[PDB]
Formats: structure tokens, sequence, C-alpha cells
């Protein structure tokens, strides 16, 4: 139906919006700390500490196949990765001040993002 592509389209507008905040936020880890997995064979009982692993690879798999739906989905993903790293790693830690760096500065990017979301439908 003619619907159906219209709302197909408002996906693939939403995930092109996406697609530029995850790269800018991306750009607050210089250091690709986030940007993959955490391997379990280096860290082996991760999944016995954090539940839902998550990290920018993921999500990007996960955006290209236009699978977020809504800005809500997506800053979900993006939160756990801040948030199980604040949880693994103590405060003392490059990984630890490393994510609240990303958290701060993600906020003004995500600030906007919702503005436009909403804004452009």
């Amino acid at each position: 139906s003619m619907e159906q592509v219209a709302m197909e389209l408002r996906l693939t507008e939403l995930t092109r919006l996406l697609r530029s905040v995850l790269d800018q936020l991306q750009d607050k880890d210089p250091a690709r700390i986030f940007a993959q997995p955490v391997s379990l064979k280096e860290v082996p009982d991760y999944l016995d500490h954090i539940k839902h692993p998550m990290d920018f690879a993921t999500m990007r798999k996960r955006l290209e196949a236009q699978g977020y739906k809504n800005l809500h989905e997506f800053e979900e993903d993006f939160d756990l990765i801040i948030d199980n790293c604040m949880k693994y790693n103590a405060r003392d830690t490059v990984f630890y001040r490393a994510a609240v760096r990303l958290r701060d500065q993600g906020g003004v990017v995500l600030r906007q993002a919702r503005r436009e979301v909403d804004s452009i439908g």
C-alpha cells in the first residue's frame, strides 16, 4: 500500500538522522574504548556481570538494518554502553572516566536530536 511505503520512508529518514547522531556520539570516544564488544576471550566473566552488553559496532549493525523504530530505542542502547561500563569498572579507571565524558558530551547531541525528530515528525 501507499501508507506502508510512506511509513517505510519515515523509517529511512529516521535511520539517516540516527546515523548522523551515531557518528557525532562516536566522535566523543576518541580512544575507541566503546567501538567494539567487550571480548569474552579477554574478559571471560563479563556476562556474569553485564546482562545486556552494548557497543558502537553493535549499534551500527542494528541501525543499518533499520532496526531502531524511534529515538528512545537508540538512546536505550547508547545508555547501555555507558551504564555497563560504569558498573563493571571502578571510578578510578580510564574506562569509567571515558564513559562519564561520553555521557556528558553525548547529552548535548541527543538534546538536539530529540528536537529534530519531533520537529520533522
